[PDB]
């Protein structure tokens, strides 16, 4: 197995399907990337998991994890597993951080403690945490942002791309078995977008993320920032949207050339009594589904819905058992896979714009 | 080691405290007695943890559990554990139930899978999940209810009771190992909670629970039950109140002669932005917490409090980081720990009631 190669089998408009090939094993594209967690079916499985790396610094901490075989062994995970770079903290935590151009410090704890992120501290931490893909170290820059506060801070993570690599290239065990990607920031800014592509390209990076979406702006906005920055990426490398997004979210970023995704949805909502659905979303706490016998979904392949009606899951949480919420989750989880898999079939077969029409009719029709 | 003996080692009014020694370890009372989770400061340790019955029969199931060595193996946890019956999901769930004088049988799953509870049932899954102490087969009966509607689900809960105490009888293992609790049920009237305390007490149990309150009924209406209530069990056995509660709910449940306490309230407000403190809850997702550099609680020795500020814990939570939860939760259910020391204490001193009063003057002030 190579360290890392993306091929594209096929290809329709600006969609794309293929695979990574790393050490660890295939990644299938477009993907879904879950959000991995300690250790305590294949239709609606990933390939690859997340480590939220400011997390793991925090708890139970970046050496801890790496004494005990790292995150392969603490998420009993042999296939690849990408971390983050802590570049999304620096944004959502900005009040108790200050910045220079160092890096990133953190307030300290009451016992004293102290954390700290820069290119080289996110890239260390990284690979004590045994990560098989590398983000570099970014901002993503605050939404909204004002074209001089999203400029400095886009040529700023430019710098810190840069220090990534070199940071990267300097342990060879790291560069010799894991990936390193750049992100791009910019904010909505096309030429901010292109500066930073440029910036990223002539560094030269494994794949390129686009930073800086999934922070508010909706769809209609996010969706013509991608118009333009997913083509100044290099079309042979993989894009990996971070954040995005809601099903219909992730089926027009494909059609824009994403290849790689993540998002905290299918969690969020399952714990807040929401499901995803071919039809739509769905609120579980609605009376409607007191006595509705049917699965969440009807067509799911997941362990949940062969075995769960929405009447269940519906008293379950209204009972206050956390089962409930577990399920909604579990059922979120397989089902953004699902949906993954009939995005790769139907660019496979030429019908990916056939399948983007069908599915929006069904989705947004909500008649679940 | 004897398999139950409850002793009491001080009195003040009708407030109790002491031990119960079991074969795996002594639980000091009055005792808050929290949920057990899987495997994944002792000041802020419990004596004995719980297992969600309901929970564990349908994943991962209990011969499975039993499987696996039991729930002291599941959860890493060699000291007691109390199971519960399923008597409480008899009423949260009724509308997925069929009831019958022999039990409970729940909607058959889309798998074709069907659960029931029954008094033999309820005690051989709890001998299965390897129970310290096993409550009996019960029905919190539902509020409001009229006295007609209480006193049949009385009744019958009495039924279930020995039959519960004679299944629970025919399993030598369990006998001779575990503790069986009776449960009081007869709702908020004084008649039917006399006789059901007069037909528990004819059984005969090594201890004996207050069911049928924490349905809503309301602080007030809790206490004036108690009031009557707990006099009617056996002064020289343990009384457990379940699903008991808000820290002054617990002070002043003690005051009327509870000694064993659970509840959902740690772990739900720990996940919806609540924390438990000596000046009274706290909304942590409140803006004054946004720069205050003090932790949650200024006497707490809890490990959260040790490392973490209210500041860190409001921007966590801000900014969707599920470690903001995950301490908020650990301090809530560390400082119940340390209330009921400071109970136990203070009766041992002969000052409980003049702790109830301090407690409450500063719980309610709200000088947080
Ligand atoms: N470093 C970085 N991460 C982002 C994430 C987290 C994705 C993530 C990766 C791995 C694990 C958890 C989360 C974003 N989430 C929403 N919008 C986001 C933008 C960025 C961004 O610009 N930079
Ligand atoms: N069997 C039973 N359980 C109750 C619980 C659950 C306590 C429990 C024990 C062990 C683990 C979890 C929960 C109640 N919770 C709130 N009110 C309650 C009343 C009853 C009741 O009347 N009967
Ligand atoms: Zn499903
Ligand atoms: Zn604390």
């Amino acid at each position: 197995r190579p360290r890392f190669s993306f091929s594209i089998a096929a290809r329709e408009g600006k969609a794309r399907t293929g695979t990574i090939e790393m050490k660890r094993g295939v990644i299938r594209t477009p993907a879904f990337m879950p959000v991995g967690t300690a250790a305590t079916v294949r239709a609606t499985g990933a390939d690859i998991i997340l480590g939220n790396t400011y997390h793991l610094m925090l708890r139970p901490g970046a050496e801890r994890i790496a004494k005990l075989g790292g995150l392969h062994s603490f998420m009993g995970w042999d296939r690849p597993i990408l971390t983050d770079s802590g570049g999304y903290q620096v944004m959502s935590l900005s009040s108790l951080t200050k910045q220079s151009e160092e890096g990133v410090t953190f307030k300290s704890h009451l016992d004293g403690s102290r954390h700290m992120l820069s290119p080289e501290r996110s890239i260390e931490i990284q690979h004590l945490l045994g990560s098989d893909i590398v983000m570099a170290f970014d901002e993503c820059t605050p939404y909204p942002a004002t074209p001089s506060r999203a400029a400095s801070s886009m040529e700023r993570s430019m710098r810190w791309a840069k220090r990534s690599r070199d940071a990267f290239d300097s342990r060879k065990e790291q560069a010799e078995n894991a990936a390193l990607f750049g992100i791009q920031q910019g904010s909505v800014f096309e030429n901010l977008r292109q500066q930073s592509a440029d910036a990223l390209a002539e560094i030269g990076f494994d794949g390129y993320a686009v930073g800086g979406l999934a922070v508010g702006e909706g769809q209609d906005e996010m969706f013509r920032v991608l118009d333009f920055s997913v083509p100044m990426l290099p079309d042979d490398k993989p894009h990996y949207l971070m954040g995005v997004g809601k099903p219909d979210d992730i089926v027009g970023a494909v059609e824009r050339g994403i290849d790689m995704f993540d998002c905290v949805l299918p969690t969020r909502s399952g714990r807040n009594g929401q499901a995803f659905t071919w039809d739509g979303p769905i609120n579980i706490r609605n009376a409607r589904f007191s006595e509705d016998l049917k699965p969440l979904d009807s067509e799911c392949h997941c362990a949940v819905c062969q075995k769960w009606s929405r009447a269940y899951i519906h008293h379950l949480i209204r009972a206050g058992e956390i089962l409930g919420a577990m399920l909604m989750t579990e059922h979120n989880i397989a089902f953004y896979q699902q949906l993954m898999q009939k995005i790769r079939d139907s660019i496979s077969e030429g019908r990916f714009s056939q399948f983007a029409q069908d599915f929006r009719a069904r989705y947004f029709a909500r008649n679940s």
